[PDB]
């Protein structure tokens, strides 16, 4: 009846005329460019999984109107086994990227799979949210979060470096202004614009809606790509994550785009903008989603690891293994976070629910300590043995450098020098290349600032009245006491042989 | 067939228990100050086992069916049964503000399975049948009695006589001890592979020979030169590690579950099931007292006035963080368990093995904070109640300890006194030392984690996962057919940097 | 001349001070357990003046020149001097094994220096230079009461020092100060202020006051040495018995100060200069930073011990973090090296330790000493539970002999031997004497956040912050969007464009 | 009189038959090829700093011979004065390469520099050191620090894999002839002469014994380079994009003995397995590579603080007082290192022919702490200039390209006040400081600089264990228990509190 697109008909989506920009150049053709190929037909192996029969029940659904099927994450859960396929289906994408691909388009989905019982919410445009849901829904899209506000200064009506309107015609909303870290942009289908916060508080700042990536007017800024770059400079062997899963975090810049009616959400109301970073329901969903793929990614690291320290000889070491068992335990802990986020939901709208929102709001937390010190123990236990590898695969193949390599760069495994170069470059691509350092920043700020991310938990508890439960249960074992002695009947004070105490030492 | 009352309780540790304290062997040890508060703390839980309004939470049938129980005394059937535990063991933790950890429902992660945990126990396996029931049918009180001491050091064999077994060897850290029914003896690993030393059983805290020397009491310093007000957690609350010393003690073999079998002495540690619901108990009280602790450096830094600070709130809601872990650990433990025997389930390993870490980073943390956000503010505290009461020094300090909060200086010291006695006490120490090593020392903690995921394959899994990225490449570029080397580019590059 | 001797010291104590504890008033201070065996550890400092055999190291003439004194006690003119003061002070931290921070040398940080710097506490500057003097002749005990009590804010502040009277005698004034370390062993408590906090006149005084004065009182801590006396012992408890600090509330109701007694009085500006400008703040973190190092050596050779008893000392993971703990003690050795070796010029040819070893001693103490203390609790571990209750364990003829069959060490040792430093292991690590301590080393100077602070400010001020700025400026310089302005760099340009090429029809 | 090498001269000695390999093509000039010819363009700064009259009072020093002049740490200190000089030349080099480049000429000095007052421990090759010593100082050689060893299969007999390691083959009458293989050679294909050593003998056979220099030309030696990140920055990257990696990068290269002749007159130790195995710690280079390596860390450090300064005041975070806290603990660390520094320099030992050595503690230290702190300085980079750094653009022609310039300039201005241009120019410098494949490869240098994390605290436990101070601080532990026992107190002056102690007892009797 109707299916999701497939990996091709993704990657002919994205041959359009959008506007893509890259080292002062313009790029023709995304799904062509270096910078883009390999990315894109690893974002086609998503959409590919979709239709294979093997796969079908555990990451596709039904779309709501029956009509077809789609990702199942697209789709609101209305119970704990719902939500532990969900878990199920996120980390079966994230493996297929070996979970560096962090926008991959079941990302986005946290927020699309709530436009379904929370449709009410977009109010006047709730029909607009009705459609997008379905048609979503219905070819699994993908979307870009374009909510950072770019710098501005403070010298003098010039607030319009915001997403901001300029004209509201019969058509829709004619928009300028600019978005930052728009990540995975130019291989998405469109960029819902959205906002952490606006700092002028006037109508024509208050949208949020969604714009296809091909809008005459929107243009994209890319930040250096280090998936191009390893292709002219490097290679597959010697960046093998870098050259295929690199996501780049361009800057989106609209110029009098026009906005349909029909692809607003929210307009005006400038309390539906500030409620949408908590009442949305995609931060519950979005923390579900990063927290399942971060235990993922854990797991492949571990095993980087693990076969590093092998061929370097250093696993027969006691101290080492207590680290590699370090990391392992971060590994599980973000797999019982997600563990306790779907299995531990919350109600929410029409019957659906939510993922545990107080095993999201730590996950937000922890992911800024946990992964460096993953990246740490990588540094300290494998070292400077990361820099025990040649320049590129051509000395291999050089008569002149090649068996020397072979000679004086073996492991201890019995490897061969080849392995553990493989390895090496591996491990150091995902922990102290361009990209390992992108993704060290990402996971680090990737929900937001490590002081924002505890204010925000003080506050939520705060408001939810779980603070005021914590200081009522302090407050239960003082009532148990005074100065005099205990309140409670069942407890002696023991005031006899105190006192007499107190007379031991007495007149001096 | 009802278990134990607070009462009754009381009167089961007024037996011939051999306790030593300060030189002198306790004669009641339900009335010595050592003893006295947190005995009645104990009583405190057996009592809410009879309450009505409590039965739902607490309370379960008892296998026999003939009366109830506590809840974790009997083996989870379904994961319904495991989110209840998880109630059941954060209701008593509550109860003691989550500072009790050997409390009698803490050894019941080892006596609720031996129902469904009979037969590994063989040939004493009747042994464990019986036990089982009766520990459902009293809630019995045990404590584990298993770090060795620094060959006759080992608890070991002497004798097998036809009445049971004489032992004589001796256990450390033998926390709470003095206030339970029986010492369970176990061990974590034989350093010694002799058959005299493969011996698994239970010991009456009664039994002739068997002698009770405490570790220096918390509860008694604070009876005699302390106050309720000015030792709120240590004089109520304090748990002995005792040293538990046999001397001939005769072991009836009603009471062995493992002897010569010098396998399932090893394999115990591991194979008991014990491990996963003692992290599961573990995690779920330790959740308790985070928000125990973070309710009282909310109050603390309310008084102090450092609430409003941002940077100060950070850290607040980095305690918070800690707190949602663990119940975050014990709801992943509770509602995505394992099958195991019988068709009972245990609670997710993967959750507990995790727990036993963060735990010793975790919990450390929160007192460092305590001690950076409230800082001196913890010694702007008097002597003693007695300086309130005083007329030399009482207005004074109404006058020059008032918080920010509008509040008085009676109820600024008494948070204060309240969270130093959770942080920088003797008590505080010790629990800070015990929540770092409680379960073992950094080193075990995750070595034990990395062999358990070894011999599961899990780490094999990983391993193959990492190959799977290497297996999709070469010295040529790409093996994957779908993806781009892009060699033309590459080598047009190269040439960029010829000669 | 000569300063006190240890049993002068003692009867100097034993005046009309009201000090209170348990809610009783301690009749004979020397006597009352609570302070009895800390002040006879405070006469041997005393006593220390007087030995021959330590008179290089301690002693230093008296500017007078009529007598001697303690060395820290007089302002160093040269590198020479500022190493024999460090050798000094590590000499009297040994003798308390680092324990006792507030010693009567630690004063001297400030009153090392009120003579060179008399006139800046002008028009009270005579005051300033004759307690200079008296303080160098029998070298003073006086305590550092400056942190304000808490206030409500809710609106009176007459919780702050403050004067309600001024007579031709002196300034009659009320208030209190809180964490008065060692005030009830003191001869005297000297009054500052770090917070203004509001700006009246009456509120700007700096000044000493004697410990028996008339209307001053002294609220005590819990008692951690009298705890240990009543319940515990010499072997139980070796460090809290003996070396407690108690950090008391001191009260001032109506004390007359005489004008004799006045440093400083509503010059609200040099109140706030004080901290910066009295130059005891670099010497205070001097003589904090040579203890610590003196202190860490003590944990260092304790936790050896440890570690060879629990057989622990053999295991690699061990020795990292026992060379760990090693690591910090050379730290705060160097800190104090370079503050001692690279000081910096100040009045009349005066020197103080160096600023910059001070000011980072101030941050990573707050890290350094927690980390040691972590590292005994990690590695000890449940070790430091496996005591017993008291000595009288080992008297008793019922646990006696048991104790000295399981309680034995790896090393051979006994079980006497053991428990005796798991128990001093103990005290310097969890008991209310070592988390007092913990506490204390990790808020000595100041909350973590305005250490790190004052830092940032320090170095701002000081245009440091500035030539921070100019060097990463400068390489700035060196570049812009055309490619190099370095004459000597090239740019690559005809190879790069070529490169941007290989992305053409793309 | 005698002078050192020039800018040019440096350059022009580098362009020899030196056999230098990167992405599978021999380099044919090191001076000409983008990754070396900038930062041996940096290089040739130091070397004419050295003639600048306004330079020579901090730089220079008599050469010993006195026939003219050389860099000041390549001459032994005999006063505390002389290495306070030296922790001036040391920071002044350092602040021209901004920290950046540790193995700079000056870094090997720390061993040259004591050939003259040493010489005789490396009989009988005394006299090779001692014009090796003479030479070193009257050019101010260039030489890099080959000591780490080549990984090897452990699980094959060292009769198969000991041809891996350095070691004799045979002895001519000419020299002697050695194969084998060091790692992480940093800047050894800039240098004049590889300087052979080992961290400790693993297989104790006399052909593994030996100490030698090796010119960088000599025939059989081959360099096989490590990615070169300067090089991709010249093709991928532009000076405004890529700062310091594409001038200031040196190259980890291996560097391979295929059958070189290494003459007797360049042999410092053989057949010797004791001096051989000692020499990691009497050679007297650790206590100068620490006193070295901690000086210029500060430099760096400095440099890293006044770009996060001048980030956060363009960003505008600069403000909050959490972020002041974190730019506070960056100077913390800052002055950490100075102070370190200082102590060596400042309270020196004692050594061989009234030479001092800076303090050895200060500098045991050094090597523990650079793990944690720079590590940290990194962290609170990413933390308190966060996504903030990825608010950049491409590259420099994304400013020139009409349809992008205008864009970037209203879109990416500073809070400062400061254009777009200004903040991309600090975003990516600071970015290539800490994010950067250069930046990673300088935190993994930080932090395995002297050793890895476990060695660096255990050797220092074994230095104390040795000299006798670890049983001192447990003698001092010991005076603490001398003083009581099971009956109280041993020390007269103390009272035991017997009385009121059992009456308190006696209180809980029964
Ligand atoms: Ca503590
Ligand atoms: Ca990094």
């Amino acid at each position: 009846g109707t299916r999701p697109l497939t990996g091709e008909e993704y990657l002919e989506s994205l041959r359009d005329a959008r506007e893509v920009y890259l080292d002062g150049s313009r790029v023709k053709d995304v799904t062509a460019h270096p910078a883009f190929h390999n990315p894109a037909r690893m974002t086609a192996r998503l959409y590919d999984s979709l239709h294979d029969p093997a796969q079908k029940a555990v990451l596709t659904a039904p779309t709501d109107a029956g009509d077809g099927f789609t990702h199942r994450f697209f789709t609101a859960p209305r119970s704990v086994d719902d939500l532990v396929k969900d878990q199920a289906a996120i980390a079966s994408w994230a493996r297929k990227s070996y979970g560096w691909m962090g926008r991959s388009p079941d990302y986005k989905a946290s927020f699309l799979g709530t436009l379904g019982a929370n449709a009410d919410f977009y109010e006047p445009f709730a029909d607009n949210a009705r459609r997008w849901y379905r048609e979503s829904q219905e070819k699994v899209l993908y979307w870009n979060h374009a909510f950072l506000h770019p710098p501005v200064d403070r010298s003098d009506e010039v607030g319009d470096v915001f997403i901001h309107v300029e004209r509201e015609t019969d058509a829709g909303l004619v928009v300028s202004g600019a978005k930052v870290v728009a990540t995975g942009s130019a291989l998405t289908h469109a960029a819902f614009i959205s906002h952490w916060g606006l700092p002028i508080k006037d109508r024509k700042f208050a949208l949020v809606a969604t714009v296809p990536m091909d809008a005459d007017g929107l243009k994209v800024i890319c930040r250096p790509s280090y998936s191009a770059n390893a292709a002219t400079t490097g290679s597959p062997f010697d960046n093998p994550l870098s050259s295929r899963l690199d996501e780049n975090d361009a800057i989106l810049v609209l110029d009098q785009v026009l906005i349909p009616w029909e692809n607003v959400f929210v307009y005006g109301n400038l309390g539906k903008v500030h409620l949408l970073a908590g009442q949305s329901g995609m931060i519950e969903r979005a923390t579900f989603h990063g927290c399942t793929r971060l235990a993922v990614k854990l797991e492949f690291i571990a095993g980087l690891l693990a076969k590093a320290l092998d061929i370097t000889g250093a696993k027969d070491f006691r101290g080492v293994q207590t680290r590699l068992g370090e990391v392992l335990a971060w590994r599980n802990l973000f797999w019982s976070l997600s563990d306790a986020a779907a299995r531990n939901p919350v109600p929410w709208k029409n019957g659906t629910l939510l993922p545990n929102p107080q095993a999201g709001m730590a996950y937000r937390w922890f992911m800024q300590i946990g992964y460096p010190r993953v990246l740490e123990i990588v540094q300290q236990d494998v070292a400077s043995g990361l820099m025990y590898v040649n320049s590129s695969t051509e000395d291999f193949r050089n008569p002149e450098t090649g068996p020397y390599l072979e000679k004086y760069l073996r492991g201890s495994d019995g490897a061969g020098a080849v392995e553990r170069v493989k390895v090496m470059k591996l491990l150091w691509d995902a922990v102290g290349s361009d990209f390992g350092g992108r993704h060290e920043l990402y996971e680090r700020n990737y929900s937001g600032n490590h002081e924002n991310t505890r204010i925000e938990l003080l506050l939520s508890q705060t408001a939810s009245g779980k603070l005021d439960s914590y200081m009522d249960f302090a407050q239960a074992c003082m009532d148990e006491y005074d100065l005099d002695g205990w309140t409670a009947p069942d407890l002696e004070s023991f005031h006899a042989m105190r006192s007499a105490s107190r007379d031991l030492l007495g007149g001096l």
